């Protein structure tokens, strides 16, 4: 599996001027090894990112709606994104599931519409503190993945990347270890193998989407079932290239 | 009060090419009388709209988040919008309150943050079918407006426009009359007068945000408390200019 790093800017930076400075920095970074790099940014900066970002990397939306267009004030759709030549979207980020109240049925419909319309997706999942504390992580995560599975059209698993977020370690007073990340990525891979088969499970990139920094990326990358990262705050920083380059420690 | 027409493209068109064709059409329209025209478009088309739209009209976002930036994957913020020179946002559209589950507390926080950060807002309200059928429209609408009121900083009412949407007439099998529109705009004006005073009530533009087409805009515009329109589907059509030009029938 080709190591995969997505840089999620989230709702940052504040200005188009800062977004352009950041793009210029990414454009000069020397990448080592072999890695697929995708950069996700706010809708408003997506045109400038598509125009100016280095051509060997790909741009991604941070969300899309379920419909092609229509009476959905405030929403951006797949055709709009695609009309810019943009090929990726993130779906189901914890921040959207939590703050914006996106449920599994909403997200399943997004994944289905996105893939049926030629998009590639980074589909996020992960359990909260009570399920982690109860030792029920795999069950929670399996239910999410089981909702996702029927959305994927035949022949589209090559266009699917799954990111595991240890939500239990986000603003809870608890931290995730390197072993935690390996364990949950493996859980996901096994759920896929059981449900859709080993060939698909062996090809789908599963990413660690907890806290990833220059000080932990090489050890994380080395876990056998960790195929890359959905990077939060470090994507805004020159340390993002350390993370991209951690691929040389993954085998 | 200067007549005010906002063109809400909603989640349309599907492509940047269509958005550019539409902008070129708007750019050639001959405006009559005196009217303040604002055009709201999907986040992804906002840069091209700001760049290319006629300078005597203003661009608007269709939504914004409550925060300046941060861990809010998928969301666009006021500073981002402002970094393009964009001055307006719509807030609280029925489609967002309904489909995207935006509640009054969320919307109040958006209005407060937006205005405190120099934005001008088009704040939407309106009652559903059961409150219309029960004859309880004014009470429902008053409660919405009463939630909005504390969000408006001192000296910012000049940066506030209110749009009334007859949600009871949207996909319900019921249609709104011209008299309905006048009556509810007046209801809103009176709530403002009672709560914040006649000087403010006499200056705030209150818009009809139900179905507005070339075949009803002149009669609607002529209602004394209707100060303009938040236009849906006709904003995508050459008929939008008829609606903009209906200002000559308002006094
Ligand atoms: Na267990
Ligand atoms: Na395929
Ligand atoms: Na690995
Ligand atoms: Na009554
Ligand atoms: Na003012
Ligand atoms: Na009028």
């Amino acid at each position: 599996r080709t190591f995969f790093v997505g840089g999620n800017w989230k709702a940052n930076p504040k200005t188009v001027e800062e977004a352009e400075k950041l793009i210029e920095m990414l454009n000069g970074a020397k990448v080592e090894g072999n890695v697929e790099v995708v950069v996700a940014a706010p809708f408003l900066f997506l045109p400038t990112l598509q125009q100016k970002l280095r051509k060997d990397w790909k741009v991604s939306a941070e969300n899309v709606f379920t419909k092609p267009n229509g009476a959905f004030t405030g929403e951006v759709t797949v055709p709009m994104i695609k009309s810019f030549g943009i090929e990726w979207t993130i779906l189901g980020h914890s921040e959207r599931r939590d703050i914006l109240k996106e449920d599994d049925e909403f997200l399943a419909a997004k994944a289905k519409f996105a893939l049926e319309n030629g998009m590639k997706i980074i589909y996020c999942c992960g359990e909260h503190l009570s399920e982690r504390e109860a030792g029920k992580a795999s069950e929670f995560v399996s239910a999410q993945i089981e909702k996702m599975i029927p959305a994927i059209p035949a022949g589209k698993w090559d266009d699917v990347v799954i990111a595991y977020e240890p939500i239990w370690a986000i603003g809870t007073g608890k931290v995730a270890s390197t072993q935690d990340a390996q364990e949950m990525c493996k859980v996901i891979r096994d759920i896929l193998a059981a449900k859709v088969g080993a060939d698909i499970a062996n090809k789908v990139r599963i990413l660690y989407g907890g806290s990833v920094k220059p000080n932990n990326c090489n050890e994380l990358a080395a876990c056998p079932d960790v195929d890359g990262f959905l990077v939060g705050g470090a994507s805004l920083e020159p340390g993002f290239i350390n993370i991209v380059n951690s691929n040389v420690h993954s085998k």
